[PDB]
């Protein structure tokens, strides 16, 4: 399915099933077949799921500008709209728990059910003044400038410290080769405006605005987006929130951990 | 090119060259594009070559609903009455031979000059209580609890007994890659729901509905599709139907026996 | 973005920031992706770039008809009155050379600022009577008859005489990826005949109604493009034409040599 962007661009999503609706939005540099397990699995067991391929990524057309939170979080209020969907629990990964975030600061929460972070950069990333623990912004500036050189191998080697292949977890090579070739769909421009986006982008703000019930997983060996600054402060922040952290799991854990990620998300949508 | 099915969903096809309409059904997991060489190869010898994307595969939509043989079948009747097909030959591959023989049983053979099954699923794939010869029903479970877990290393895993690479045929290592970046394109609902129908319809009473010249042609050493249980008893059921066997050919034998194949096509449409 | 040629074949393109435009056409068998990083590095250098997908390639339809010269110029007309484009710099590389040529040649240049020709096949790439030391058409035939066996295996083959990997170039697997997966969304027929008019359109008159600024950019070390029969007479046939030479540069040198050509193009721009 496709809708329109108000700036003209083209949103690939799928919508899967009926019931109660369930919107995922995907992590860097990937799209919405990152989700395809967790979809299937919801979506035989009595929900609605939905997702989207961000602006610049996937199936989705690749515009020059509006690469940034607001426009993110807008976007996905015009999916949510355009459908009209109603208490809709929102599932953010990696850089997509920033725009479900957004959007709930930016357009509340009348619409929405409940919210899930997982190994989210909320409520910040990058090193921030009064946030010196945060990733030096520098680590970030070397990441743009590998992208710009060569985006390819940059994320085939990516896929070692995303899975924590480098730390013996276990992925097969054609999910590997899949990570690849979906990274390989996105924008050039999008892939390294996303990295300022989620290394400079500060969702403290938007924590105080979540006044829904809210479920925090991360895993405490995620090399990419380290727990102890991000997913551990936003279930501190975020009131009534509930966090869950898998043991030694990666950044990639929605297929590492593919089966528990599963039955966490059916828990929380039956609680 | 792209049409619009009654479900909504859009599918993608290729409608090349001019003459009599040649319309290619592809195998599972693929799309239109297994059978580009079949599809230069008449259209550059005067005929008119049609190949869609089944809905889930390819280029065409992912819907959740409707992955089973009556609707792949008035799927293909869409796209025949859309482009106002006449004297068309359907040719199936694997899988796809069950929706074109389905097409003929739901809608009859006015529009239909000829029928061709190539490793085709016909008349019947899995065990049923009075064909303890098909297939057992737990072996296609248990690629689905593969699938479920890991579909990309699955069709992987796939290409060394599909195109018998494992007993002496040699396939190229871009014919691998291709194979899989293909596969890769599906929904994965789309492609675990294909097992179930492929697993469990029944074409024999199809097969008494074809009324038209019909060749069979399959590999006799085909490890994923049973030559003995399938395009043996297919060839016996329908009324004037020739069979052909390649000789120690694997189930992709439109990528091994290429030349071979091109040159059925061209004898059975100039019959 | 896309739009319908009058033939109702609908082609990609992307078209990124603002200000004077500049528009790419790529080379055999790629898409607009190649373009990628000198459309960065431009669009954030205050231009506006555009970038389409050839008919048959990339994300475009993929029509039997048109796969000629004629019509791949008619294309280029297509999109510069669909934008409405003036004072528009045309790239080319490769057989991408051949169509922004024939463009101006079929259109004139009243819209044109500019023009650049990448290791472009113009004048003339195969042999003609008065032209012997093209390539020999015999060579061309050879690459179709391998292509029509297996064009996967053979652009994956292509990868290292293309990049000058043989010769001591250093190309990363991910770019080898990314040219393999980009060839593969190509349309066989498009691939094929491609080859027959790149190998014997004659662009000698185009060279003399050629009547803007233009740079040619050519590595010596191209195993593709012969620099001597193609780069080096462009130049001379074309009136106050600039060349420049990349020593020992491969075919692929939008790659291997990519912040010097993106240094070259801005200084065309700003000459």
């Amino acid at each position: 399915s496709t809708f329109v962007a108000k700036d003209g661009t083209q949103i690939y999503f799928k919508d899967w099933g009926s019931g109660k609706p369930v919107l995922f939005s995907h992590g860097w540099p990937l799209d919405a077949d990152m989700w395809e397990y967790q979809m299937e699995y919801l979506s035989s067991r009595g929900y609605r799921t939905i997702a989207f391929d961000r602006r610049g990524f996937g199936r989705s057309d690749q515009p020059w500008t509006g690469n940034d939170y607001d426009t993110f979080a807008d976007d996905i209020a015009q999916l949510i709209e355009h459908l009209d969907l109603k208490e809709v629990t929102l599932v953010g990964f990696s850089m997509g728990g920033g725009d479900v975030a957004r959007y709930i600061a930016r357009h509340g929460s009348a619409r929405v059910a409940g919210l899930v972070l997982l190994g989210a950069v909320t409520p910040i990333f990058g090193q921030k003044p009064d946030y010196p623990q945060g990733v030096p912004l520098d680590v970030f500036a070397r990441f743009k400038t590998e992208l710009l050189k060569d985006r390819a191998q940059f994320i085939s080697d990516f896929n070692a410290p995303f899975y924590g292949i480098n730390k013996g977890q276990v992925v097969s090579q054609g999910v590997q080769t899949q990570t690849l070739q979906i990274a390989l769909l996105a924008s050039l421009k999008a892939t390294v405006d996303c990295v300022t986006a989620f290394a400079e982008t500060d969702f403290r703000p938007d924590m105080a605005k979540i006044d829904v019930p809210t479920l925090v997983i991360h895993g405490d060996g995620d090399q990419i987006v380290p727990f102890e600054t991000t997913g551990k402060v936003a279930a501190e922040l975020i009131k009534g929130a509930e966090l869950k952290v898998y043991k030694d799991a990666p950044h990639g854990f929605a297929v590492t951990h593919a089966q528990q990620l599963n039955e966490d998300l059916l828990a929380f949508l039956k609680r």
